[PDB]
């Protein structure tokens, strides 16, 4: 399936600017970054408080040479602003010493580059799901549902429960 | 001895891209950059944390240009994808410093130049192994440390080189 934004157009690969934003209504907007024990910089991939639903935009990134994202690509994800603390990329990651269970540990930005891609969106109902690609200690590949911590309400492994997401276009 | 890919291929010289990718599994990805005291860019190779089969794409060139690389060959080694922030080229080199606490001679990337190509990869086990030859030569096997913190970073480390193979990039 060939990823669409809110308007219906598909999304870029490598190109454009996006929110990630809740499908669903509930308690918080679109995704940004808090400091959640980050030290001096939001570091943190976390749900905006509903008084200010927008978030910061991403970029996709796959390998793959094609123009749009599919929901079979391997992705990484950045956002395109971020404060100036902050590490170049902002890339989306996962701190976990290749622990064999992965879940309810937090998206945090980072420097980290490399081609592993360990993102992909997947069809959720009528939108999409994030989820997150990768072995353990064990060998073991897992793609584990991307879902929220209620405790600026957290992106985390969550494999219970997919945060339900849509993808609106900023720019190209 | 001609070096051989995941395949079974003989590595390209000057040509082609490869990951370098642990020989064993479960401990960390294969070669790419994190930022070890780099300031805003990662600067350090480093085992991704990604248990993923997948590095960053690098290039192997030597001086002398054979079709394949050999033990024998001395090489420059560069990551042909980085991030905007990094030198062009990502040129691997030995950071001439040791980090006061966390200590350990890391390969960074850099865009020195060098008259002598550092590299060489030599045969270890089943597989292969990294080494650097610093001139004033002597080699130094190159092996993985990690820090408290949890970067996988690529040092020198003589007792313990660490066994990579080497995955074609077309694939």
């Amino acid at each position: 399936y060939t990823v669409h934004d809110t308007d219906g157009k598909p999304v870029l690969n490598n190109a454009g600017q996006y929110y990630i934003l809740p499908a669903k209504q509930g308690k918080g907007g679109g995704l940004g970054l808090s400091n959640d024990d980050d030290g001096n910089c939001p570091l943190t991939v976390s749900q905006t408080p509903i008084d200010l639903p927008i978030g910061l935009p991403v970029r996709f990134s796959s390998r793959a040479r094609i123009s749009h994202i599919t929901t079979a690509l391997s992705l990484n994800i950045e956002f395109t602003i971020a404060p100036a603390c902050a590490p170049k990329p902002a890339r989306w990651r996962i701190f976990n010493e290749q622990s064999s269970e992965k879940g309810y540990t937090p998206v945090k930005i980072s420097d980290d580059f490399s081609s592993a891609a360990p993102f992909q969106i997947k069809k959720f109902e009528e939108d999409y799901k994030l989820v997150y690609c990768s072995k353990s200690e064990s060998g073991e590949r897992k793609c584990v549902d991307l879902g929220i911590k209620i405790d600026n309400r957290r992106l985390v492994l969550k494999e219970g429960d997919p945060f339900k997401v849509k993808f609106k276009k900023v720019d190209e």
